[PDB]
């Protein structure tokens, strides 16, 4: 499985895919959104739920938004992105992230668009007191489903998508957790 693919939790819910990851001992893992990890110990990789992913591992959300999960097989850590047109992108580190950036995000349910970063330290109010802060907020639209895929600007990895406003349609502004803080936390590396 490659980033911007859909995982789905046990028992309803999906969202997408960030990047695989490993830790220095060669434990392999997938990085998502952590208001998804939130959701469910055990997630697949089909609408059915009969192919495993794996089962969560951390969550760090509300604060930031991110999570991980313990990959079942080593073989579906892919170290892609997948561009929804049949190709893939292989994605070789992380980076950060500036205003005026040209980005390019990837998710299961709008598949590839990209944007601009427009602005930095940005802050979303879930409710409930859901508050993320520290995001790259960007021009680029996304939809529910969306959320824990990948924004990249050509092979670098940037950030994982939290949520925002709009839609593929008239247009929108998605916030984004950047990827390092994620890898920092966890001792991982992009695969």
């Amino acid at each position: 499985i490659a980033g911007g693919e859909a995982i789905y939790a046990a028992g309803g819910g999906r969202c997408s895919l960030g990047f695989n990851v490993r830790s220095s001992s060669g434990a392999t893992y997938a990085l998502t959104a952590g208001h998804c990890t939130e959701i469910a110990s055990t997630w697949y990789t089909n609408s059915g739920q009969t192919s495993l992913l794996g089962t969560r591992a951390g969550t760090s959300f509300p604060g930031n938004d991110y999570g991980l999960i313990r990959h079942s097989n080593a073989s579906a850590a892919d170290g892609r992105v997948y561009l929804y047109n049949g190709s893939y992108r292989d994605i070789t580190g992380a980076g950060n992230a500036y205003v005026g950036q040209t980005v390019q995000r990837s998710g299961s349910t709008t598949g590839l668009h990209s944007g601009r970063v427009t602005g930095l330290n940005a802050t979303v109010n879930y409710g409930g007191g859901d508050i993320v802060s520290g995001l790259i907020q960007t021009n680029v639209c996304a939809e529910p489903g969306d959320s824990g895929g990948a924004l990249f600007a050509g092979s670098t990895a940037l950030g994982l998508t939290s949520g925002g406003s709009g839609n593929c349609r008239t247009g929108g502004t998605t916030f984004f957790q950047p990827v390092t803080e994620a890898l920092s936390a966890y001792g991982v590396s992009i695969l």
